[PDB]
């Protein structure tokens, strides 16, 4: 909830991709069904950030094919939530003096995407939440206390961002070692509450 | 152009309604053509920020056929430039140490909006340019230098913005007293190079 006027609240950014919504399992499902006779990799086995360019390397033609899973209609909107995400988002913008955007890269084709995104947001967290909604394709120069984003390196325009970047654990991240001090956020279970008030006055 | 690696380029937000297209003007020629028995609201008489509440003043109903035009599919991505507007944000982006964004609120209703803006800005800026684009209802929380909008108040999370607001001079605010050191660029024509090179190190 906000602040009293003139006031500051905590400021929290919450990536959708990986962290609200579920894109690798969402990708799988997806690509098996469209491509049954392809290998597929299994979320276990996910390595890198880049879905494509693990495919890419598994057979040639497959990075194409995996790109034609997310540029087609109703694969952002189809995203199933994460477990605990709606719960915790929920229940983190009701706090007080805590201020929640989700903050989102929609993909270059903008055909369905972004449309897509506000969709999937009003129908999880209804239409007032749409006033939350930040799509950017740098975060850097987005400024807040936190950032929850499973992307290890999220780089832009300004240098030294206002916000510690939290990484939220994803296939993809989770033997990652991070440099110290830098920190993670397992899941939606994990102890994000803790994590809010580590950075309160 | 951005700065070198670790750098700091100037970094200013430019508005998309009112100040790199003519919502007001694309406004009036649809609603004059789909309500052509209805008074309407030259741009010269212009008042207030919000088109619907000047025009449910001049008759009751009018504010809800107001709202339509704008729900209504392909009126954002039909706005026509401002004169100046693509050329100066061209030039503008292709200068040394020079970031520009276009931040920007969708509407409420998001079937068509979002989509429409990328479109537009694909259209006349390029598909490179997609990567400048920031859909956000508070931009007090997207950090920069300048911030040039054709809205008078801009308010939100962040009470302390790091922009400094230079207002783009419009119909509903041509006539505006503002608090100095308030300045205002009146429009493409007028020299914005001037303003960015005072916010320069
Ligand atoms: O985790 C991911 N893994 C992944 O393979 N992708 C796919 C989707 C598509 O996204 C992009 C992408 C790049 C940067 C930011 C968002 C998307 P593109 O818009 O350039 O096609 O990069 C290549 C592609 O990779 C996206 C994501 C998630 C992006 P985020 O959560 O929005 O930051
Ligand atoms: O100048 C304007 N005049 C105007 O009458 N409107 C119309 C369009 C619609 O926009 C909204 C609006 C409110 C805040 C930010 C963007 C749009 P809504 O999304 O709430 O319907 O407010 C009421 C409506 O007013 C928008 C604008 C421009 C908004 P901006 O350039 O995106 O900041
Ligand atoms: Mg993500
Ligand atoms: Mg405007």
């Amino acid at each position: 909830s906000n602040a009293a006027s003139g006031g500051r609240a905590l400021r929290v950014l919450v990536d959708m991709d990986g962290v609200l919504a579920d894109f690798e399992g969402g990708f799988l499902r997806k690509f098996r069904a469209r491509f049954p006779d392809q290998p597929f990799i299994a979320l276990e086995d996910r390595r890198g950030f880049w879905v494509s360019e693990q495919y890419g390397r598994l057979r040639p033609g497959l990075s194409e094919k995996a790109i034609s899973i997310w540029e087609s209609k109703n694969f952002f909107f189809e995203l199933e939530p994460l477990p605990g995400a709606v719960e915790a988002v929920k229940e983190m913008a009701s706090l007080q003096n805590t201020d929640v955007f989700i903050c989102t890269s929609p993909i270059k084709m903008f055909k369905y995407c972004p449309y897509e995104k506000y969709a999937w947001v009003e129908k999880y967290f209804g239409p007032d939440f749409l006033e939350q909604i930040v799509l950017t394709r740098d975060k850097t120069v987005v400024s807040a206390d936190l950032l929850i984003d499973d992307r290890p390196d999220i780089t832009g325009a300004e240098p030294t961002p206002s916000w510690e970047h939290v990484l939220f654990t994803a296939c993809h991240n989770q033997h990652l070692q991070l440099q110290p001090p830098r920190r993670r956020l397992h899941s939606w279970a994990d102890d994000w509450k803790a994590i809010l008030d580590s950075k309160r006055p």
